[PDB]
C-alpha cells in the first residue's frame, strides 16, 4: 500500500536527450532515429527575443549554425527546417537508442512525467498535470528549455510536451511536439500571464478513491448528492463542472471501493464547504488534483 | 524556477532490474556484474514466513531451485549465499549495462529515489526520506520486494535500499545493499510496529530556503532566536533537535538568501506555534521535511 507522486521509468527518454548549441544560446533537443527536436528559439539573439520575426532568422542560418552533442560523440547537422515553434534538425547518424514512440497533444487534466534536462544530461524526474489554463507547475531553470514530458504504455513513449518559458506566475508553458503551443501563449520574451485556473474536479475525486483504497476514510458520509447540485458547489469554490463522462472514467474506481461517484462528490461538498479541521488526507492538507484516474487505478491494485 | 519533488533519472538502475524467482515466490533482483542482489524472503514458502530458520532454507535449495530472467533471457545461476538479509545468486552472465556503482548506508533524514518494480519490470520513480524511525513512505505492492532505492552522483549510482517488507501502519522497511535493516526489524512476517516518529528539523529548515528562494516569504519576521531556544520549542512540537552540524550544512542556503539560519529558525517557531492561517508555502499546507538541505541546493540555483 501507500500513494506517492510517481513518475514514468525515464531511461528510454534518457538515451534521446542531446545538446543543441546556437551560437551563444544552449538548450535540450530530443533525438529519435535521424531527427532532433528543439525549441526554435535556440535561433534567437538577446536581441532578439523581444518580438523575432523566426522565419528569417532561420533563413539566415545554415547546418554548420547548429553544434549537436550527444554525450561526448558530435552529431553533423544535414538538413534543418522549421514545424510551429519547433525546429527539427537531420542527422547524419539514427540515435541507435530510439524507443518505440508517438507524439500526442494531450488535454487539460492529464499528467505526464517531466525529464528535466541541462547541457543535453539529464537531472530530475517529475509528475506534472496540464492545468485547465494551460501551464504546468514545474521546476525549471535557465538552460531546461527542449526537456520533454511523455507517459509510457507498455515500452512505447508517448511524448508529449517540450519546455519552453517561465511565466512571471513562476508557472511554466511549452509546446506539444508538432511545436503548437498549450494555451494562448508565444514563444517571445514579453508580457504573457496565466489566465485564472481551476481544480480538476475529476482528479480530486480519484484521488479521494485513492486514499479510501488505502484506508483513509474520515472524510466519508452517508449522503449522496445529484450531478446538477454537486456542479452547482462546484462553480462556488472554483471546480470545473463533472460530466457523465468524468462519472463514467471514475467507474471502476466506484466498483473496486463500492462507493458511487455521486456518494463520493457528496464527501467533497462537505470537504469543500467546512474543510478539513487539522486533518489529513493521504498526507495532504489540502485537496489535491493531480492524479487522474488513470494514475491512482496503476497505483492501487 | 519551481519546486518539485524530483527524483534522479532512472534509467542507470533500469538496467540492472532483473526478476527472482524460487518456487511460486517471485519478486525483484538487482543485477551488477555477474552477481544478482535480492531478499532472502524469495526461499520462504507461506508457511515458513512466521519464523523462518534461513540457514536451514537455502542449505536445502541448489543452484536450479532459482530462476533468474533478465528481460526475456534466462540467466543460469551457478552460485548461491546469504549476506545478512540479502541473497547473492552468481550468475554466468556480467550485465552489461552495469553502472559506476557503490553501496551506502544512509543515516536518517536522507533520501532517495526508488523505483518501484514488479516481475523485474520497472513500475514507477519517487522520491523518499529515511525517516528518524528507520521506515520509509513508499508505494509498495505485493511483488515490490527487491526494489530498490539510489542517489546518483556524477553518473555514479549509491544504493542505499533494498525493498522487503510494509508494516502494520502502511509504511515500509527494508535493507542497505549489504542486507543489514534498517532500524529493529526482522524479515519475518511478525507483529512488528514502527516506532514513534519524529518530524526531521534541518528538512524543514532547507525547504523554508527552498520557499525563499521561490519568492515565498509571508513567514518571515525580524526576530532571531538562539540554538537553545529553539530546541525547547522543537522537543515541544516532535521535531528533531537542531545540531551546530545541521546549522553549518544550511550554510550556503544561508548565504544565497542572507537569512542566517537562527534568523529562520524564529520563522518556523513562529509557524509551529501559530500555523499558517490559511497560507500556503511552496504549495503545501503543512511544513514539509522530505527535502535535503542538498536536495534544495540541487534544484535552487
Ligand atoms: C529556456 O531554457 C528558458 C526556460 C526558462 C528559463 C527560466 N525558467 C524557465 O522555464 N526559456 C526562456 O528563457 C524563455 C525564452 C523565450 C524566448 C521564450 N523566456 C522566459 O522564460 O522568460 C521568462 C524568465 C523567467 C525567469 C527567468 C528567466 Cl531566465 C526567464
Ligand atoms: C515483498 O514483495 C512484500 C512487499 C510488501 C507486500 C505488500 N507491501 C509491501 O511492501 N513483502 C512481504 O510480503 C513481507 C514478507 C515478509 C516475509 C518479510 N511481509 C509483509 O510485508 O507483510 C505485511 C503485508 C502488508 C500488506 C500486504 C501484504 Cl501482502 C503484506
Ligand atoms: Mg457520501
Ligand atoms: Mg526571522
Amino acid at each position: 500500500s501507500g500513494f506517492r507522486k510517481m513518475a514514468f521509468p525515464s531511461g528510454k527518454v534518457e538515451g534521446c536527450m542531446v545538446q543543441v548549441t546556437c551560437g551563444t544560446t544552449t538548450l535540450n533537443g530530443l533525438w529519435l532515429d535521424d531527427v532532433v527536436y528543439c525549441p526554435r528559439h535556440v535561433i534567437c539573439t538577446s536581441e532578439d527575443m523581444l518580438n523575432p520575426n523566426y522565419e528569417d532568422l532561420l533563413i539566415r542560418k545554415s547546418n554548420h549554425n547548429f553544434l549537436v552533442q550527444a554525450g561526448n560523440v558530435q552529431l553533423r547537422v544535414i538538413g534543418h527546417s522549421m514545424q510551429n515553434c519547433v525546429l527539427k534538425l537531420k542527422v547524419d547518424t539514427a540515435n541507435p537508442k530510439t524507443p518505440k514512440y508517438k507524439f500526442v497533444r494531450i488535454q487539460p487534466g492529464q499528467t505526464f512525467s517531466v525529464l528535466a534536462c541541462y547541457n543535453g544530461s539529464p537531472s530530475g524526474v517529475y509528475q506534472c498535470a496540464m492545468r485547465p489554463n494551460f501551464t504546468i507547475k514545474g521546476s525549471f531553470l535557465n538552460g531546461s528549455c527542449g526537456s520533454v514530458g511523455f507517459n509510457i504504455d507498455y515500452d512505447c513513449v508517448s511524448f508529449c510536451y517540450m519546455h519552453h518559458m517561465e511565466l512571471p506566475t513562476g508557472v511554466h508553458a511549452g509546446t506539444d511536439l508538432e511545436g503548437n503551443f498549450y494555451g494562448p501563449f508565444v514563444d517571445r520574451q514579453t508580457a504573457q500571464a496565466a489566465g485564472t485556473d481551476t481544480t480538476i474536479t475529476v482528479n480530486v475525486l480519484a484521488w479521494l478513491y485513492a486514499a479510501v483504497i488505502n484506508g483513509d476514510r474520515w472524510f466519508l458520509n452517508r449522503f449522496t448528492t445529484t450531478l446538477n447540485d454537486f456542479n452547482l458547489v462546484a462553480m462556488k469554490y472554483n471546480y470545473e463542472p463533472l460530466t457523465q463522462d468524468h462519472v463514467d472514467i471514475l467507474g471502476p474506481l466506484s466498483a473496486q471501493t463500492g462507493i458511487a461517484v455521486l456518494d463520493m462528490c457528496a464527501s467533497l461538498k462537505e470537504l469543500l464547504q467546512n474543510g478539513m479541521n487539522g486533518r489529513t488526507i493521504l498526507g495532504s492538507a489540502l485537496l489535491e488534483d493531480e492524479f487522474t484516474p488513470f494514475d491512482v487505478v496503476r497505483q492501487c491494485s
